[PDB]
């Protein structure tokens, strides 16, 4: 089974294939993370998955999307983590984490409490930041913020101190999260930067935000660790061959930055789309983004069933594959697929106290 | 669906009638459970199941199963339950706890490490007790020491006080482990139980340590908590129909004792016996027992698929359903069996952060 072949990425080796990616719980206090979390994460690492990339976690306050999601905007918030990384490595899993900043899609409800922006009466709501003082829409009409000079800057120190916390919480693996319509997504799409300076109007202006980002996390996260980012290459808006022509060059420009993989997403940057939902309908623009811009890439959106997770592999389309619903839906998922694809001991895809019992 | 009523037992309510039963994990030192067992429970308890029941837990060192099982056989080994315990309540489910003693059957490996009895002389091992002083045999040689009157007192004080300690860590359920071959279920069986004094020979002699370690639990065990046993009434040794209709009459004691429930099973008090290797085998055998002492069941072995469950269910065999090997595979089985039989709003069996994704 290709799902079960091991992977190695500078000095991080996977078990196998299976990566749980990142999935916002919005069971966060103050961009602390507790109980719900400890267990959510242990549960799972041990379900069998080589990589677990611990959910979107908040470079700054504003850059939640909700009032619960998580936070390493502080040495504290960092601490929280520690439990999570070393009970993933426990049950042998590879600890992961996704930093992010929501942009002009902070400041939302929890999904179940609305999934909509907070209405400025409500005290839980703050103000967003984005490129250009432009909203989303739809269900989530605030207009950000346009940043400043100095905003660039202090996010971008944010992600630096994100990522020196993430390492030293003890991750072996960190995503820049520069997808789904969040500030770096933001930065890079023409429908929502509108700047004039140095960081809108041309390729290379839309891509510096996110280009320097990354180059400052780069000076602070380890050459043995794999240093990814998450990236919505195409926005289904009816300019599909020029966008997903120029993310991968600026794909082949993360390559040059020092970027290990990229997960290869949706822009998800404007509500106005048509995204043709089916099964694993990502598996030709990720294995198009990984054979031109020559990066090793996963993806997600349709591929967590035990046959598409393997038929992405043996198609040549993915080196990860990212299975995230499933993983909610059956903590061990990893080892419902070990058994679907006839993995020999499948059952030992699982600690010995159920592996024993269910072989 | 009859699987997803709530059931109401004393001063419990069960948000349905999925159990959990007791599964020793055999992940505990010196009795002292860990964040093995924390991340195993909550896990579970979040997959929506009513009632937990913590695994097989010693009322003293010496009816530990194996170096790896849990005890409570003093004040610091209840505290270790605590956050179980609040971990099972935060998910809504029950919290429940089996207390056992291993008898002739103590001192064995882990499964996965042989299985086989440890000699008393290794510094893993120990000296083992039974009613009478003869082996279970094959892969448990150790002949057990015949138990004297104050051994029979010394145990049933054991429980006693692991019933007050569950009980004071918050267990709302408390499950005797009457069954399988261990302490309890030896006394019972002429197999195992050769004493001519007041506690082997007749049936009420073989009855007699387990109505009295009830009584003895009954005292300090909360009127409004549930009061359960597990029970083998059967061997499969040839001698089934007189074996069972001296089951069902230590039912009918049991419950003039005040069980409130009985979880019935197999005995497993010898290796020469021929026990059906199928599913749900136990189903008629507990509706009758159901039925003939007039108080309410579960039972396992092979009812985990969410239609055997409801239909065990819909027969009136069983009040729960005890589904044990299907919950270490799948934590979320519970959520699992709520899509299978189309209960509205199945995803809602988990909490929010999953239900919500999963509709
Ligand atoms: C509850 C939930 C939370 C998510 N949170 C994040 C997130 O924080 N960051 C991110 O990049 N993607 C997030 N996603 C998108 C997932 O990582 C993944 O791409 C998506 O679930 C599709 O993959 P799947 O079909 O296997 O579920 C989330 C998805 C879900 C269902
Ligand atoms: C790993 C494991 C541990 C078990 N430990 C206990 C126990 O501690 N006490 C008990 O009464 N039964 C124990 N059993 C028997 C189960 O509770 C249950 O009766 C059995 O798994 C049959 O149910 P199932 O077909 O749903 O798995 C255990 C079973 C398993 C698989
Ligand atoms: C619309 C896609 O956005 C996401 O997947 C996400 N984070 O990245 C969520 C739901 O939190
Ligand atoms: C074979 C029947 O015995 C059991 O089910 C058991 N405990 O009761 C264990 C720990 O396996
Ligand atoms: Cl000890």
């Amino acid at each position: 089974s290709a799902l079960f072949e091991p992977y190695t990425l500078k000095d991080v080796t996977l078990r196998n294939r299976i990566a749980i990616p990142p999935m916002c719980q919005y069971m966060a206090e103050d961009g602390l993370i507790n109980d719900w979390h400890q267990v959510h994460y242990a549960s799972m690492a041990r379900g069998g998955a080589g990589l677990l990339v611990v959910e979107a976690t908040a470079v700054a306050p504003e850059g939640r999307i909700t009032p619960g999601c998580a936070g390493i905007w502080s040495d504290a918030h960092a601490q929280a983590f520690v439990p999570v990384v070393q009970a993933i490595k426990a049950a042998g899993s590879v600890p992961g984490i996704q930093i992010a900043h929501a942009g002009r899609k902070a400041s939302a409800n929890r999904p179940w409490e609305g999934d909509d922006h907070i209405g400025a009466d409500d005290a839980r709501g703050w103000e967003t930041i984005a490129p250009s003082a432009i909203a989303f829409g739809a269900h989530l009409p605030n207009v950000p913020r346009a940043m400043t000079l100095d905003d660039i800057a202090r996010v971008k120190q944010d992600f630096v101190d994100a990522a020196r916390r993430a390492r030293d919480a003890g991750f072996e693996w960190i995503e820049l999260h520069f997808a789904h319509g969040y500030l770096g997504q933001s930065f890079f799409s023409e429908h929502s930067n509108k700047r004039t300076d140095a960081y809108g109007g041309s390729f290379d202006n839309r891509s510096r935000f996110l280009l320097e980002t990354l180059a400052a996390v780069r000076e602070v996260w380890p050459e043995n660790l794999p240093l990814t980012a998450r990236f919505g290459v195409l926005e289904y808006d009816g300019r599909d061959e020029q966008t997903l022509e120029e993310s991968i060059e600026l794909a082949r420009r993360f390559k040059a930055g020092g970027l290990d993989l990229l997960s290869v997403s949706v822009g998800f940057t404007i509500p106005e789309t048509n995204i043709p939902w089916g099964p694993a309908f990502m598996g030709p623009i990720a294995e198009r983004v990984r054979r031109e811009a020559k990066l090793p890439v996963t993806s997600a959106w349709g591929f967590g069933t035990p046959q598409l997770a393997e038929a992405a592999l043996q198609a040549n389309q993915l080196d990860l594959v990212s299975v995230g619903r499933a993983h909610l839906a059956d903590p061990h998922w990893a080892y419902f697929a070990a058994k679907e694809l006839g993995v020999e001991k499948a059952s030992w895809t699982l600690p010995a106290p159920y592996a024993h019992w269910l072989e």
